[PDB]
């Protein structure tokens, strides 16, 4: 209380005596009073520069005053004095620019406590929290004050190696593959910087390079909203991203003067930016227009008004006609001239273009219409053959679908309801098949609408989006109404084909791929149609590239359900929801599985099944692959804790099973863990046998009709009637009716535990059984019991054999018993060949799908109701089953990721390896009709170097029998390298450094293009980068060279001299160097620790030499004419950050080991540590946010090597650069969590150091 006043009242008096000698007698009484402890410091400080009659009026008064304070700052605590240097600066802040040259001498006080303070002998406080106000008070691009002078300047030029060391190099040239490291800043568009340090020039400017790469990519919707921070709650209006998208406009013009691909790009991408009220359209027409203006260079105004249309046709009723006025000034200033333009030729997709500003007007006049008067807009001079065009072709009664007029008359009356209904109709009625016949479909009593040619798609991609979204909701509406209807009809080829088609648009997306799961999947559920259901399932199997995972994991949990409830026990039903399942666990991503798995910890039997014990061990199979490929239990040995857990102790409480031991050993170590305890036990062979002899035996003695069907059917009695059925085979080779019963009400979610029984007694009776005749005799019957009876399908059957869990010489007859089964007959080796032969798989470029179908159908009929057996029954016996309709699926394709799954089994499987060349020999076509081969390649590859580390013949065999069997169907190159053909030896430098070309072109973008045009809506990759990185592994990992020896040669590309890669570029080899050894495995990536080391141990870093100034030229690769030993230490630290910028958490967390065990015992010298704390620096802010427990092992290890350090050498010349960085770690990353190990480790060092850092315990 009494202090403050009292201070105040003594200085007050100060300032209002006219006598400087009296003032400086009363400063000197309480300099006195300050010495003898009379007063607190801080106290007096605080007092005397909060004093608010100090002016700088008073020249002498205010010298004075600060010489007072200069003399008596020093006994605050650190804390204070950085308040008091807070309030100091505030202070001189208010001084103005021009002073009175006879104070400028007396005002140097300023400068003179301000200089106290900042001296770093002093060390009254740290000088990071000098820096820190420093640089907050003063932003980047501001200059110093002049009365403070060059010392401020020279202060923050103090801090600049510590900014280089907390700075990845080559940041703005490091370029991801789209499929927290990406942030930007919303308004700014600047990465997030930790701390006030003066970074380097280059990252306090925007990534308009990095944004404009990521637009460009398709597929980028979702990342460009996580980059930009954009949570889809409010109308954002992000003035960043809209002025990104007008330049990517103008700069897609600008390719257009002396491209279809980017313009069909843009049209889909900035659609969803407008719909969103993420950007403005008049604003962006008004700025698009004030760019483009006084340029010229008109050649792609056709594509731009087409761009501009969709807008105009898709918004106009929601919108105000103001919005879309300066449309009419961007015509005026695209399109010169006043002679009359002539009509485009209607046969090209172009003529849809050329007439866009014709629609614009049609639907600007209709919008004006609705709300007369006011304003009218009249036709321009130059559009009278457009318009007379337009009504000659609706005045038409009879429109042909050999042009493109109907799409003309679509995209411009598609407003007015009078002139839409028949353009529409002559649309749909091409498609419904209203009035034509009817058609035959695969199966028995089964018909369908008579058209059978879809849509072609240039005439879909010819349309706008709202005649699109108008198509569309026509073919719902059909699709509900005659699921209301109840009629046995099913629908149109050619409509299933139109609607699989119009579902990969993605502006649609509201009401497109949202609407088909969230309203028309539950609306025909509670229909209960089960006609249509079965087709819309079927559709999503076979039709279906690019969806969502939470939509997948959505339809998922629908499947699980579906087949749960409702009494779906039909075969026909029962098998499609099966096989559907299967493909959809199979097909997840490696990189989906825990975020879209970590929302359903709620509610995990939701999307878990409760009876399929194949899909669970599918799940779990998908599951280990992905944390395997993704390294998440690197550096955790306990599964409790992560989202895993609760998935399979569900999985356990409802399928509970085992594992094999060949392929558990290949499970990540807490999966092996956990599947060690929660063993279940399992049947004995010898039981099996004596029951299946003992109800065989009791079948022999029954003799009434009902005892027999109301016995063998019971629920809960053992599921070993398909036993029963076999053994009757091998003893009288003929069955009775009453078999035929008994699987009729047995069911098919029954049948499924009778077939998983089936397989281990047909496994044991194999072991247990003489070769030769009775091998070939009892193929023969499981033969007959597959095709020629109908009892169980192929591929349930295999799959089955292939989800066992038998052990060595049960597991080799196991597997051999599918190869026989596979290849011995004839009969699935003929319908591969024919299928093969006579079929494409590219699905939308065809128009005679259905007969081809069809004729397949004809020669290879299907049964899925026991129909070979009712017919083989002495009494032949009739079933009159209605057939669901089928429309793509086959055998063929149903057996597809069977033969994934056995093909790893096989792999897994050591003595059978032989077999594996002669599966892929015979049926190695198949692959021709799979959906993602390369990235299926890619995983088994990744999955089992270990196991194909000493079998390159067989990695070899794989590659080329999935690769070439698609050699017919795409275009050469499009994923081997030529010299791969040529060779496939030791590779030598060259081919290393073409395949590592061909990235770095694909990503920089080039007009001919290391690789094909391909149309992504339609392939298993997005963007051309992820099929380069994919195909580049693929290839790697096929060479018969050791790991490290690929990972050396990698490095070598750059780190040594070399042709074929420049200068000026070599950020961009660097980046591709580091995604490529990323996804490769860990033999390839860790020899950079190797190359850490060795450039540790080098001459470089070892001399003790006598240089002056810090040694930037050892950590900036940008340097000029450099030695070889420079450039090969700048190189390495260069790669090694564009390395671990790429890598996981997991990849990083290896870090902190190899620092603690093999760095700290061989570093001894300053150029070694600060190497150290320049690579590992950077990467502190990847731990704060994942691995916490990371950072406590890396700050020990940084203090242990400087103990060593400072122990060893005699003297430091760089004190202050690693104070300033351990500080700056202290206050941003660590904090107060490392104390007690920290203390032990200063208290040893020497005087000068625990000076230094006499504040770290604090």
């Amino acid at each position: 209380e009494s202090h403050e006043q009292c201070i105040q009242w003594i200085v007050k008096f100060i300032h209002g005596q006219h006598s400087p000698k009296r003032i400086s007698f009363l400063y000197d009484c309480l300099a006195m009073a300050v010495e003898t402890g009379l007063l607190p410091p801080r106290l007096v400080c605080e007092s005397l520069i909060n004093s608010d009659t100090l002016e700088w009026e008073r020249t002498q008064l205010w010298a004075l005053t600060f010489k007072l304070v200069r003399k008596i700052i020093g006994g605050v605590d650190y804390k204070g004095v950085r308040d008091l240097l807070k309030v100091i600066l505030e202070k001189i802040l208010t001084i103005p620019n021009t002073v009175s040259s006879a104070v400028v001498q007396q005002l140097l006080a300023a400068r003179e406590v301000i200089a106290y303070i900042l001296e770093r002998n002093a060390c009254l406080l740290p000088a990071y929290f000098a820096v820190t106000e420093i640089r907050k008070l003063y932003p980047e691009g501001k200059l110093p004050h002049w009365l403070l002078g060059n010392l401020v300047s020279d202060f923050v030029d103090t801090f600049r190696p510590t900014a280089r060391i907390n700075s990845i190099c080559g940041r703005c040239s490091l370029l991801p593959v789209v499929n927290n490291s990406w942030k930007l800043d919303p308004a700014t568009l600047r990465f997030p910087l930790k701390g006030l340090l003066p970074y380097d020039k280059d990252l306090f400017e925007p990534q308009t390079a990095l944004l404009r790469y990521v637009l460009e990519q398709p597929y980028s919707r979702d990342m460009v909203c996580n980059m930009l921070g954009l949570n889809k709650q409010h109308k954002q209006r992000c003035p960043v991203l809209e002025d990104q998208l007008v330049d990517l406009v103008v700069y897609a013009m600008e390719r257009s003067e002396t491209s279809q691909l980017l313009w069909q790009h843009l049209s889909s991408q900035l659609i969803f930016f407008v719909l969103f009220q993420f950007a403005s359209f008049p604003h962006m027409v008004l700025s698009l227009h004030q760019k483009l203006a006084g340029r010229g260079l008109i050649k792609g105004r056709d594509h731009l008004m087409w761009v501009l249309l969709q807008f105009i046709s898709g918004s106009i009723q929601k919108n105000a006609l103001a919005d879309f006025l300066p449309v009419m000034k961007l015509f005026d200033l695209l399109y010169p001239e006043k002679e009359y333009i002539p009509v485009p030729d209607i046969n090209k997709p172009q003529s849809t273009h050329a007439f866009a500003m014709t629609c614009i007007w049609i639907h600007l006049n209709r919008k004006a219409q609705n709300d007369n008067s006011k304003l009218q807009i009249p036709i321009p001079h130059s559009l009278r053959l457009h318009h007379e065009f337009l009504q000659q072709s609706l005045r038409n009664k009879s429109l042909q679908m050999n042009d493109y007029k109907i799409a003309l008359l679509c995209n411009a009356y598609s407003t007015n309801s009078e002139c839409f209904t028949l353009p529409m109709g002559a649309l749909v009625e091409t498609i419904y098949g209203n009035g034509i016949m009817r058609i035959p479909l695969p199966g028995t009593n089964c018909m369908a609408s008579g058209s059978i040619t879809p849509l072609p798609m240039n005439l879909l991609d010819s349309l706008t989006v709202h005649a699109k979204m108008s198509l569309i909701h026509s073919i719902a509406t059909r699709v509900i109404k005659l699921a209301h209807a109840k009629s046995s009809v099913a629908l149109a080829p050619a409509l299933v084909e139109t609607y699989s088609r119009l579902l990969v648009y993605m502006e649609i997306e509201s009401l497109g791929i949202k609407g088909f799961i969230s309203q028309l999947l539950p609306t025909v559920f509670k229909s209960h149609a089960w006609g249509i259901l079965h087709t819309l399932l079927e559709m999503f199997s076979y039709r279906m590239h690019h969806i969502q995972p939470h939509y997948r994991v959505q339809l998922l949990s629908h499947l699980h359900t579906l087949a749960a409830v409702a009494q779906t026990n039909q075969n026909q039903l029962h098998l499609c929801v099966e096989s559907t399942a299967l493909r959809l666990i199979t097909a997840l991503g490696s990189s989906e599985v825990q975020p879209q798995f970590t929302r359903f910890l709620s509610d995990p039997k939701t999307v878990l099944s409760a009876e399929s014990e194949e899909l669970n061990r599918a799940l779990i199979l998908t599951l280990a692959r992905a944390t395997h490929v993704t390294d998440f239990f690197t550096g955790s040995d306990s599964i409790q804790g992560t989202w895993c857990k609760d998935i399979l102790q569900t999985i356990m409480s409802f399928t509970p099973h085992n594992w094999a031991s060949h392929t558990l050993s290949c499970f990540p170590g807490p999966l092996q863990a956990f599947f060690k305890q929660n063993n279940v036990p399992q049947e004995s062979r010898f039981n099996l046998k004596k029951n299946v002899e003992e109800e065989y035996r009791k079948w022999k003695s029954m003799s009434n009709e009902n005892d027999i069907i109301t016995h063998f059917s019971m629920q809960g009695s053992p599921p070993l009637f398909l036993c029963l059925l076999w053994k009757m085979l091998l003893e009288t080779d003929h069955i009775n009716q009453i078999g035929y019963r008994v699987l009729e009400r047995i069911g098919a979610r029954a049948l499924v535990a009778h077939v998983r029984t089936f397989a281990d007694f047909l496994v044991y009776e194999f072991s247990t059984s003489a070769g030769g005749q009775q091998l070939n005799k009892c193929i023969e019957i499981l033969n007959d019991m597959v095709w020629k009876y109908n009892i169980v399908t192929l591929d349930r059957l295999i799959l089955c054999l292939a989800m066992r869990s038998h052990e060595g010489n049960e597991a080799q007859v196991c597997y051999f018993i599918i190869q026989l089964l596979l290849l011995k007959p004839n009969d699935f080796r003929n319908r591969v060949s024919d299928f093969v032969k006579e079929n494409s798989p590219e699905h939308w470029l065809q128009n005679d799908w259905h007969t081809k179908h069809m004729n397949y159908h004809k020669k290879y009929p299907e049964k899925l109701y026991f129909e070979g057996l009712a017919e083989q029954v002495d009494p032949p016996v009739q079933i009159q089953s209605p057939y669901l309709p089928i429309y793509f699926g086959n055998v063929c394709l149903r057996f597809l990721p069977v033969f994934d799954i056995v093909i790893h089994r096989f792999l897994e499987l050591l003595p059978v390896s032989k077999s594996l060349e002669t599966l892929l020999d015979h049926l190695g076509g198949l692959y021709k009709f799979h959906d993602r081969p390369v990235t299926y390649l890619y995983n088994t590859l990744h999955y089992y170097e270990m196991h194909l580390r000493d079998r390159a013949f067989l990695k070899r065999k794989l590659v080329h029998a999935i690769i070439g069997s698609l050699k017919d169907n795409r275009p050469q190159g499009w994923c081997l390298s030529d010299t791969y053909l040529k060779c496939a030896w030791v590779p030598d430098d060259t081919y290393y450094c073409r395949l590592i070309g061909r990235l770095v072109d694909t990503m920089a973008g080039k007009s001919p293009g290391p690789f094909p045009n391909c149309d992504w809506r339609f392939n298993e990759f997005p963007n051309p980068a992820a099929h380069a990185l994919h195909v580049t592994c693929v290839e790697l990992m096929a060479l018969a060279v050791s790991g490290k020896e690929v990972g050396n040669a990698l490095l070598n590309v750059v780190l040594k001299s070399q042709p074929l890669v420049p200068r000026e570029n070599i950020t961009a080899w660097m980046n591709a160097i580091g995604l490529i050894i990323t996804a490769l495995p860990e033999p390839y990536w860790i020899v950079l620790h190797d190359r850490i080391v060795s450039v540790i141990s080098s001459p470089s870093l070892t001399s003790e030499t006598e240089w002056v100034g810090y040694p930037f030229r050892l950590f900036d690769f940008t340097a000029c004419h450099q030695s070889y030993s420079e450039m090969s230490c700048s190189y390495t630290l260069a790669l090694a950050h564009a390395v671990w910028h790429h890598s996981s958490i997991g990849q990083l967390s290896l870090i902190p080991k190899f620092l603690t065990e093999v760095l700290l015992p061989i570093v001894k010298t300053e150029f070694q540590l600060l190497y150290v704390y320049h690579l590992v620096g950077p990467f502190l802010q990847r731990f704060q946010q994942e691995r916490t427990r990371c950072m406590i092992e890396i700050g020990v290890a940084f203090y242990d090597m400087l103990l060593n350090v400072d122990q060893c050498s005699t003297h430091l010349n760089y004190m202050d650069p690693i104070c300033d960085f351990l500080y700056h770690m202290k206050y941003m990353f660590t904090g107060d969590s490392v104390k007690e190990q920290v203390e032990k480790i200063i208290c040893n060092l020497k005087p000068a150091l625990k000076l230094r850092l006499r504040f770290i315990t604090h």
